């Protein structure tokens, strides 16, 4: 195996394979004019392709992935990286830098079980991390409801929808990608998710994704991305979206949110409720804490409805507009036993549910 | 206690007194207090304190009180700029009020809030910001880290002729840095304590105020605009860093601090983990770097530099060589050598200002 690489053209796979004992090394194959670069934890996997255009001898290993990454990145820009298996050694070299780096066999690299696809689609990059980026905050991290630590990725009509929930608040995005799909739900276990939005590269390259019973696989330009899907059922979270709010508030998002961020500073520090109280254009906002500290934010808004209170974790609340960042947010209430929905005011693509508080 | 002050001369302030604050609590509260058209406000944890007066040209009424430094400051920040803060204590609550944005903070009496001891000024000196950030910049990377011998987590802070120096090791790395401030000041040394480094250096703006040191027998002090910071020393015996300079180190070595540093770096990549060894080979304008790991994987570098005269090889941490590369912030190094167990100096070709002394492995 002998291959001839530029720096840069091995940073950017190298950076991506990382990403998921011989798991801490990374596949390298030299084939048919290919350099491919695999990583893998057993339960997602990440291949990188790159053209050879310099002369390359065909064969395969694994190397220390972290070592391998770093004496390339150590290397100066543009650098022109040599790099041949020798012995039970591979030999990286540029300029006057020599490398012996130790090896694993290819032989022993492991393989994902094998799977068919049964529901495809292709859609522009910047849906899917639109989609992601949406709703990727309120997945669960480590909750022994297993299930909710990943993402919902729900087709129906023309429509992929994602729904991440922690168990207390929901974040929902949708996007017509222009296909007919079928009504199908999987879900991406979250370090999948991670791997998935950092794998695209926000340019030109159009995404393809394919679902199997039990595995995902999403390609863009020289990257496939393979992964085993949470085996389990996602909640029933249609039935926390507020049927019909009947009352609606618009606000300016930053305004809102800097309001709120001041507000916090005396709340409780645990549970994190705020209360507000919405009148004719107005709301006005109130925190308190134990050492009976307290917070008043008076704002501006349009607001027609009846006059009504209702309490949240302003924790929820500030995720919320932190990930919407645009000019006007809508919120969506009830009463003060119910849930509120909450969206860019220009777009019902993302919503995101929180739950009520008693004070 | 009653005033009103615009966001802006109150953020600086409040971030250069609450910074380093917070199991006492009127530790993690800051005093305010409105005496004779200033607004005072001091941060301590009894090892140094952080007094900052603000001019108060809106109206005012004079008193103190203590509210909790964080949840103040963080509100202050948080209101939009241009904002203006009042401020006023009612009862054992200290209101803020900004716009339509209202706060009721808790407080603790000012007369629970602790003084350092008063102590006399001994040598007193002023100086530019921009020689104090360099002394520290140059030297604070070396200073040991939770030895048990405790003045060596601290930097000395050293007076001799005109020049102010500082001085940092861990037993294994020296750095010096001396610099000429134009004042005639009597032969004297002092521990400045972890803490109290941070501070100085956090105190500089980066402005044209200058600073001005008062050192007393226990304690020193830096004024510069409106912030005065009062550290307690550390005793201890200090190394005599003319002692830790190698005495004559005959084989110069010149080279790119850049090309350097990169070459470390890489070969670092495959040394020791734990002990972080690498070794250099000098020759006839040459410098090879190797390290090996307890696998067998092997680094080697080659590079260009400026040597004439004998060819030796010696073993170092290459933590040590980064670190002092890393601080030089230059053109050209030089490398000064003595042989295979003597410790190496290192300096700027262009500045003798400062020295690095590494001993090897
Ligand atoms: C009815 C039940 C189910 O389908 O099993 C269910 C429904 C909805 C949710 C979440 C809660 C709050 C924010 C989003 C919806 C659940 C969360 C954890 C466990 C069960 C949940
Ligand atoms: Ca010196
Ligand atoms: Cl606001
Ligand atoms: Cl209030
Ligand atoms: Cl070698």
């Amino acid at each position: 195996m002998k291959f001839t690489v530029e720096r840069e053209h091995l940073l950017k796979p190298l950076q991506q394979v990382s990403g998921p004992p011989i798991l801490g090394n990374l596949l390298l194959q030299v084939a048919d004019g290919t350099l491919s670069l695999t990583g893998t934890d057993l339960e997602m996997e990440m291949v990188a392709r790159v053209a050879l255009v310099q002369p390359h001898e065909p064969g395969a290993t694994t190397v220390p992935a972290r070592k391998f990454f770093d004496i390339c990145r150590g290397l100066p820009e543009g650098a022109e990286i040599a790099v041949q298996l020798e012995g039970e050694r591979m030999l990286v070299r540029s300029g006057r830098s020599r490398f012996s780096l130790s090896t694993l066999p290819a032989a022993d690299f492991p393989n994902l079980d094998d799977w068919q696809s049964e529901v495809e689609f292709t859609l522009p990059q910047a849906t899917m991390k639109r989609l992601i980026e949406a709703t990727q905050f309120s997945m669960a991290h480590q909750d022994v409801r297993y299930y909710l630590n990943g993402m919902l990725f729900e087709t129906e009509g023309e429509e992929l929808r994602t729904v991440a929930t922690d168990g207390h608040r929901l974040a929902v995005c949708s996007m017509p990608i222009g296909q007919s799909l079928p009504s199908h739900s999987v879900i991406v276990p979250r370090k999948g998710v991670i791997e998935l939005m950092r794998m695209l590269d926000g340019g030109d390259n159009p995404l393809r994704v394919q679902i199997g019973s039990n595995n995902i696989r999403a390609h863009v330009g020289d990257f496939i991305f393979t992964s085993k899907l949470v085996d389990g059922r996602f909640p029933d979270y249609r039935r926390v979206l507020p049927k019909n709010p009947d009352k609606h508030l618009e606000a300016g998002c930053d305004l809102l949110k800097q309001a709120f961020a001041r507000a916090a500073i005396l709340s409780n520090e645990k549970f994190r409720g705020v209360r507000l109280y919405v009148s004719e254009n107005q709301l006005k906002i109130t925190a308190n804490n134990p050492e009976q500290e307290e917070a008043e934010e008076i704002l501006d808004v349009t607001y027609s409805g009846a006059e009504m209170e209702i309490g949240f974790n302003v924790s929820y609340v500030l995720d919320v507009l932190n990930a919407l960042k645009c000019e006007n947010v809508r919120m969506m209430l009830t009463d003060s036993v119910s849930s509120v929905q909450i969206e860019d005011a220009a777009s019902q693509s993302a919503a995101y549910v929180v739950m009520p508080m008693r004070l």
